[PDB]
């Protein structure tokens, strides 16, 4: 018995659509937030800073009884060293084990899983915290997460207008050119968020790039970047003013610079909202701080492995 | 990007073969780990995911060591004992090695042999530092994977006039004595096994104390390898209370060692500290080395083998 290897291509083929991840993900998020009865054993992510290379190794193990899946995702991301750069990308790989045996069943690309699963979770949050009538969508960033998010948002919702802003203008244009559907390339984040109902922040910025003073009251913001406790994408007033929702409180309190450096108070976990124990103040300016959780990779890894296994 | 290389258990055995050769690089790693930040080792405490409905555990052990510039993560799975029903093997491990600068997963390799040898080597290091000044009788409690690896390196590293073994299941202690090279006295009770023993090795999956201080010869050195969970024990309160306690990692012991926690024993020092000389080795006193296993120990191993492998 040797572990099977699933290429990125083989994964894209058994996952195929991230909008299909929504249901199993809503379940996982709810189960994760329903404490022990939820069946998910997820310790907070551990990060190993590889300081001499300005990078980080993240390990995300999880067991979920509901679908009886035992996995662990390992990720590596290296700091932006400035605009002309040249940095190595986010890299992930997921390992799936036999829950009863402990045998390593498969090692698979985690890049597409990470792309698709993060976008799906943001979509779930948006479908819950998005305000009454919700016309304009704004995306800050133009990397892997930008595309995955755009893909599922245009599929799951209907925006009269979609905007994008990127520190490097040429990439925001490349984005608008390669994506299906029209997108307005903006030259400043304040122009991009001007009157925006839903905003998505997926950058590698360490200092605030979105200031609450530019945000339209009641807008929902998916804060996906800044997964270190000394990095920020949002301002103190945005963090101050808005009703804060996260995927995991323990994770936020350990990894979100935006939550920590601002001293904002966590209102609830997305899982709580999904199940109904916490209210969705979608009429108020909301912020969903996403850090990523092991169980989210578990449900995906599982789905894929079964699909793969079927042949 | 690169497709990760896969190293089978057999290929690991081929590129890694006398656990004795791991001793030097391991002493370095242990010293570096205990020399704080200057040591270059970034090792957060092991995280364990209990897989409750299967009575098992998933352990993740990531680490970066600048000295040898290696970035790895070992993933382990072990299931509580059940007797004959126990799953087989009880421990499964796999190590992943990454390119420290780009983050690319260079290789996924069997971790079973690494775990077996790495652990035995570390216990050997502790024993070589901690053992009484006339150490003649060796006693092993247990007869599984760790018992063999420990036996192998202890016989090669040290000179005992006598070696003893005790195992809950007598038939396996006998199978052990018959399979191993060199003579071993199979004992019918732990108390008989440790009677007058200078160095003791406990490598069982017991959750309740099996070794009581009352049977221990004053000055004996004990390598406490099992009971890696914070509600498992192998040693009793008297042994834990009267002995000078040494561990591999304080943070790890205070989080995972039931023996340390349930007894409320006070950690005297880290093995890394004594290796470097910052802490004393009270080898004339009854000592206990609580081993939990550390990621960096798998790091140095994984690296050594990956280099040998990509060479020839
Ligand atoms: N410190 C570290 O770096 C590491 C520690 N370990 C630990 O070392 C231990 C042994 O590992 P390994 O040899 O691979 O596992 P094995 O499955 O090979 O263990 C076999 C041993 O378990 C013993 N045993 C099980 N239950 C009991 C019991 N309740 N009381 C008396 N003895 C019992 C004996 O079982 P039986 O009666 O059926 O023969 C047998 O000798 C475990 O605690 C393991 O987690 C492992 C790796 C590293
Ligand atoms: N919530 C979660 O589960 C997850 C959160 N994350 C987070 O999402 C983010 C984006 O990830 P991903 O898209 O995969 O990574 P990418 O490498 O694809 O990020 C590209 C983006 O980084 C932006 N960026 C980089 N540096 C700066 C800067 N300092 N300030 C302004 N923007 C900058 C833009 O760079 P440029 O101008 O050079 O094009 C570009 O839009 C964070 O980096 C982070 O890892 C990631 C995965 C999951």
């Amino acid at each position: 018995r040797v572990p099977a290897f699933l290429s990125a291509a083989e994964v894209e083929e058994h996952l195929r659509s991230s909008s299909l991840l929504i249901p199993p993900l809503e379940t996982a998020l709810a189960n994760f937030s329903s404490g022990p009865e939820g069946g998910v054993m997820q310790p907070v992510r551990t990060v190993v800073p590889v300081t001499k290379h300005r990078g980080y190794l993240g390990v995300m193990p999880a067991y979920s009884a509901a679908e009886d899946a035992l996995t662990t995702k390992l990720v590596t991301f290296y700091e932006d060293r400035g605009i002309t750069s040249v940095v190595p990308s986010h890299q992930a790989t997921v390992l799936l084990f036999e829950p009863s045996n402990g045998t390593l069943l498969a090692v698979m690309d985690g890049n597409v899983i990470t792309a698709k699963r993060t976008a799906a979770v943001s979509a779930i949050a948006t479908k819950f915290l998005k305000p009454p009538s919700s016309e304009v969508l704004c995306i800050l960033g133009a990397g892997v997460q930008a595309y995955s998010h755009y893909e599922i948002f245009t599929e799951q919702f209907s925006f009269k207008e979609v905007r994008i802003w990127n520190r490097t203008k040429e990439n925001a244009e490349k984005f608008a050119d390669t994506v299906q559907g029209e997108v307005r390339v903006c030259s400043s984040v304040q122009e991009a968020v001007a009157g925006a109902d839903v905003i998505i922040t997926v950058t590698l910025a360490t200092e605030p790039i979105l200031f609450g003073e530019w945000v339209k009251p009641g807008a929902h913001i998916n804060a996906v970047g800044a997964s270190r406790p000394d990095w920020r994408e949002l301002d103190d007033e945005l963090m101050k003013e808005a009703v804060l929702y996260v995927d995991s409180q323990e994770a936020a309190l350990k990894e979100s610079g935006d939550v920590l450096l601002s001293g904002a108070e966590i209102f609830a976990e997305l899982g709580e909202v999904i199940k109904g124990v916490k209210p969705a103040h979608c009429e108020k300016t909301t912020v969903f701080k996403s850090l990523g959780m092991a169980v989210e990779d578990t449900v995906a890894a599982k789905l894929i492995y079964d699909s793969w296994s079927s042949g």
